[PDB]
């Protein structure tokens, strides 16, 4: 998964949207990760992205499987629609927080409380309710060799 | 004539298509919220991505003059131009052209007032004098108003 962690580190410093650092934009951060890895990604805000992922990407059964696919070099997106705004993040390999939630990178307009540079799990980026409703989507071709 | 489109623009000015990002400060999000209000499917993404999608699936008008009269007939018309780093999109509205060339528009912009229009600037005043003559005008297949 080093190729995905590298794309995450590089995306953290780019601005998918004009004038908008990806660290402050959860949908744009994922778009730049996918663009660096050559993976087609559904476009728009987080809700629109999750709709698009649900339609065309493989949905995994668990956060444990999300971590395993990431460990096998696949781009894995954690996503959850919201009543007003959804959220997406990139899952990376690593031990599951609370033996359930995989590690991730995420941008966020909300600031550091919604951001992760690989040291928080999705269970620490999403609230104690939303984290068990998350969906994990995987792209069908490995990116890292 | 284009009142339903001008109303959508006014309503979208105060919305936030992207979390935490007012549409007046986000040219791509401003256009998404206008289209959503009108019920019009719109290519998504940043401005460059939107222009890509418009270029592939919307009818391209021949002139800014043609854009204003299609807007006057109630069609959603998007002015768009790709950039080397970032592109730009805006909603064309009816009204007399600026310098007999550039239709009036609404536009959000992260650049602030320079790139913004609430209907009193033409596309020739939000884009610089270089780009304003290279803009494309994309019209939807169905009229949204009446």
């Amino acid at each position: 998964d080093q190729c995905i962690v590298n794309a995450c580190k590089n995306s953290w410093d780019k601005s998918y949207l004009a004038g908008t650092p990806n660290k402050d934009n959860c949908s744009g951060f994922v778009q730049s990760v996918a663009a660096e890895l050559g993976v087609p990604m559904p476009r728009g805000n987080a809700n629109a992205m999750v709709d698009g992922l649900e339609q065309s990407w493989t949905k995994l059964a668990s956060g444990a499987e999300a971590a395993q696919k990431a460990a096998q070099g696949f781009l894995v997106i954690a996503g959850l629609k919201g009543r007003t705004y959804g959220h997406v993040a990139v899952v990376i390999s690593g031990p599951l927080y609370r033996q359930k939630y995989p590690m991730c990178w995420s941008g966020s307009i909300a600031g550091a409380v919604g951001q992760s540079q690989g040291l928080k799990s999705v269970g620490q980026v999403w609230n104690r309710t939303d984290r068990d409703r998350l969906n994990y989507y995987v792209y069908s071709l490995a990116s890292c060799s």
